[PDB]
């Protein structure tokens, strides 16, 4: 194995993870990632005996998809808020995951979904054997059956409401008939969520992703913003350091309004997505070039700025519910697009999210089901713990190799995103700094910010273009060139205030003040 030029560079900047919840976040699909036990589903076991890769990769933080139990493979319509699925393992599993995470100091968030639970939990069970008992004359009784006002029952078919069958009643159901909404509005709904948060809490989970944050009540975004801002309440009630990032699919002017509630971070969608910003950026779709990204970088933290200043955004680019990244290049210098999507992803402000696989630039984009195949860990036909994947996943042609080769190879997409994570966790200022794009000094093909955190300053340029670019960046002070990423053998270079960026390249420099 012969080091790139860019990993000799990156190596002799000391690591500087702080212990806050600015992190570098691991989405994983507990199905799809590592089988311990041999029956081709991945597993919590599967997932600590992993937990070496994922440190190694340079992540201090898990998110791990929905684990309770359900009877999807996917698991977010929920019939069990306090276990863990027979397929993921126990309770004791869960257990030995956390100590193992926390001796690694690697936080654990678990998906947390309230908007609405399977139609096979038990309270929906029980409210429908209720509502169909009463006879002509009706009108529901919460003292005969808590559980009617658990949901939202209604003789009349409003938005996002499916029958009941064998009834004239129906109830809200904004995503599907077998995933009916909670009323986040109840107070006995609250109470039991109090005892959900509680139970998590008490086993060491260090924050929660909120599911679909923007659904908590239909339609009305002011009881949502209510419904998010009494469940942050309670669990900083609990634990004031918690950590809680919203799903909030829609735009910026409208996610950055969920702020409101306190939230920690709201998802940065209008950077997702191969029509996000970063994908119309390396395609050329963008009116200003690499500019677009700086552009968008500045109107999306002003447009936050409106309701908090004090907040850590989410940057993501992708994840379980989207196409995979590799699938939005195709053609010329789609390795190289590709690699750098994730520095613009991974070297955002605040705690940047990485989806498994999209380290080694997994494809799958035809549906969902696609977009979660097993981990490539090898191409060894029988290699221990190898998932089979969701079962009803379209044909999908791979592009790169497993992950075993790309280890191997030093201008990978896995050693380039290892690099950029490096990167991150070597500069604090990039996660926590004062975001600045330098305009006047930026063009089509490359991008240019400082980042300012507790007197400490760096500068990030970005060369997401095709082309070779040169910037006199003399104008922001005296600078020495720390980092680079490259996406081929041609490497940026710096000298006397002139920073030489080849094609899909990255340079960091720390400006010195006196
Ligand atoms: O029935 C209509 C839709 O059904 C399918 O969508 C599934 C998703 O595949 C599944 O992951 C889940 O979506 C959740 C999503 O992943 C999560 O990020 C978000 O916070 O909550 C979503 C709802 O819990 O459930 C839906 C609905 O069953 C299908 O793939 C989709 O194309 C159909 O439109
Ligand atoms: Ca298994």
């Amino acid at each position: 194995y012969k080091p790139s030029a860019m990993e000799q560079m990156n190596a002799k900047n000391d690591p500087n993870v702080i212990q806050d919840n600015y992190r570098t976040c691991y989405e994983v699909f507990v199905y799809s990632f590592f089988d311990s036990d041999g029956d081709g589903i991945g597993d919590l076991k599967g997932l600590t005996e992993k937990l070496d890769y994922i440190e190694g990769l340079g992540c201090n933080e898990i998110w791990m998809m929905p684990i309770m139990p359900s009877p999807s493979y996917h698991k977010y319509d929920i019939t069990d808020y306090m276990n863990i699925d027979k397929q993921y393992g126990t309770l004791d599993d869960f257990d030995a995951l956390i100590t193992e995470c926390h001796k690694r100091n690697i936080n654990v968030i678990i998906d947390f979904v309230i908007n609405h639970t399977s139609n096979e939990h038990p309270w929906f069970k029980a409210a429908a054997d209720y509502i169909k008992s009463l006879p002509d004359g009706a009108e529901p009784d919460s003292s005969e059956c808590p559980y009617v006002d658990y949901y939202n029952f209604s003789k009349t078919n409003t938005g996002g409401y499916n029958q009941l069958p064998g009834t004239n009643w129906y109830y809200e159901s904004q995503f599907v008939d077998s995933m009916p909404d909670l009323n986040l509005q109840s107070e006995a709904v609250r109470g039991e969520i109090d005892k959900v948060t509680s139970f998590w809490l008490d086993r060491g989970v260090d924050g929660f992703r909120l599911a679909a944050v923007i659904y908590y009540n239909n339609n009305n975004q002011t009881e949502t913003i209510d419904d998010l801002t009494w469940l942050v309440n309670n669990v900083k009630s609990k634990k004031a350091d918690a950590y809680m990032v919203g799903e909030g699919w829609t735009t910026y002017r409208e996610y950055a309004k969920y702020y409101k509630s306190g939230i920690d971070s709201m998802f940065n969608f209008d950077f997702s997505q191969q029509d996000g910003y970063i994908g119309k950026v390396l395609n050329g779709a963008a009116n200003h070039g690499a500019s677009t990204y700086g552009n968008a970088l500045v109107d999306v933290e002003n447009e936050i700025k409106k309701y908090t200043d004090s907040y850590i955004d989410a940057p993501f680019y992708t994840n379980h519910d989207m196409g995979r990244s590799a699938g939005y290049y195709n053609g010329d210098n789609a390795e190289e697009k590709t690699k750098m999507a994730q520095a613009m992803n991974l070297l955002m402000p605040g705690n940047a999210f990485l989806y498994y696989g999209e380290e080694i630039g997994m494809r799958g984009t035809a549906n969902d089901e696609t977009k979660r195949l097993a981990m490539r860990w090898s191409g060894d036909s029988k290699a221990k713990g190898m998932c089979v994947g969701p079962q009803n996943a379209e044909e999908t042609e791979q592009t790169y190799d497993t992950l075993d080769k790309q280890m191997e190879d030093p201008y990978s997409i896995y050693n380039f995103v290892k690099q950029t994570i490096s990167i991150r966790n070597a500069f604090p200022e990039i996660a926590r700094g004062t975001n600045t794009f330098e305009k006047d000094l930026s063009n089509d093909n490359v991008c240019i910010f400082t980042r300012e955190y507790n007197g400490e300053k760096a500068v990030l340029i970005f060369n997401p273009s095709k082309d070779e670019a040169s910037v006199d960046v003399s104008s922001l002070g005296v600078n020495d060139a720390v980092a680079m990423l490259q996406t081929t053998a041609a490497a940026p270079s710096y000298k006397d205030g002139t920073a030489k960026l080849p094609a899909y390249s990255v340079l960091v420099l720390k400006e010195n003040l006196y």
